[PDB]
């Protein structure tokens, strides 16, 4: 069996993308958001205390006719940006684009942080790293994606997100009219849990490529590009007027300059960032200075390849026994 899920921007900025994921019988939908940087399939819900729920849609399993308690299974997570969330779990049948899995572990989020609380476009996030990092205890879960590999045609899911556009998650097959040329296939480490992999280097506009290691995750769950100092700052000494800002908390930018494309490598092929994808826009409503796409990884203690990366390129999500992510042109 397949799946296939249109996937779209929250907002004007492309902060973060929502599909809708059916949940319980009869089904319940929720907007998600696919996190290839975790493991945790987690909602707001009937048991999150009132003031933190601001208009999203929740999970009610007393609805469901196929919602059964996984007694005593708590969880608790904390993301890179700092926000949390905790709670009871769940097991129900759960579906994306088609694709269904039974039996699923669904966190129902007892408490939400702030930032959680404010994005009402975002009902829970589906975690799609390793099933190593899924925090329920004492029986750690199965991520989605682990749970449906038995039924797919193939181990696979690709992630193709739009700019400033919708886009769409498959699973179980590849889309050869979503890409040109061909697929470049890296390994992943799944030491950590993450879709961790070695990216051969970078261009910065029509300069020179410089060969060099770069080792990064491919979190679909982060919406920026967070590289070593060494190659941010290239990047924006390029741009009259760039520097980094302590307020804001990282590199800003005049909203009148022209940014340079950013290129990286996948083994001998080349992705494309156009100039366009790393411009965040005005810091604030009609501020001259706009937020920069690419920011330093120095504070975080590892590259993420975010959302500003993944756009540009077809991404594919081998879950064979040995992993591999494949990155076309598109």
């Amino acid at each position: 069996s397949t799946g296939s899920a249109t996937t779209t921007p929250i907002d004007s900025l492309d902060d973060a993308y929502i599909t809708p994921v059916q949940i319980g019988t009869p089904a319940q939908t929720l907007n998600l958001d696919f996190d290839t940087g975790s493991s945790d399939l987690w909602v707001f819900s009937s048991e999150t205390t009132a003031s933190e729920v601001d208009g999203q849609t929740i999970y009610t399993p007393s609805k469901s006719t196929t919602a059964k308690l996984l007694s005593g299974a708590t969880w608790s997570i904390s993301y890179g940006d700092g926000s949390s969330s905790s709670g009871d779990v769940y097991t129900d049948t759960v579906s994306v684009g088609g694709l269904t899995v039974t039996g699923q572990a669904v966190e129902s989020a007892k408490k939400v942080s702030s930032s959680f609380t404010e994005d009402s476009t975002i009902d829970g996030l589906l975690g799609l790293a390793f099933s190593t990092l899924n925090t329920v205890s004492p029986t750690q879960q199965k991520t989605f994606f682990d749970n449906a590999k038995a039924s797919l045609d193939s181990p696979v899911f690709t992630a193709d997100l739009g700019y400033h556009a919708p886009g769409t998650y498959n699973f179980g097959f590849i889309d050869t009219t979503a890409y040109t040329g061909s697929i470049t296939y890296t390994a992943v480490s799944t030491k950590q849990g993450f879709w961790e992999w070695t990216s051969t280097g970078y261009a910065v506009g029509s300069g020179t490529f410089k060969s060099t290691s770069i080792d990064g995750i491919a979190d679909t769950g982060t919406t920026l590009l967070y590289l070593p100092a060494t190659v941010v700052s290239a990047y924006w000494a390029q741009v009259s007027g760039a520097k980094s800002s302590s307020s804001v908390g990282g590199y800003v930018f005049p909203c009148s300059a022209t940014l340079p494309s950013f290129t990286f490598g996948v083994g001998s092929a080349r992705i494309v960032i156009p100039g366009d994808y790393i411009d965040f826009g005005p810091i604030s409503t009609g501020s001259s200075s706009c937020f920069g796409g690419i920011q330093s990884s120095a504070g975080i203690g590892i590259n993420i390849f975010g959302d500003v990366a993944l756009k540009a390129a077809f991404v594919v999500f081998n879950g064979a026994t040995t992993p591999t992510l494949g990155f076309a042109s598109k």
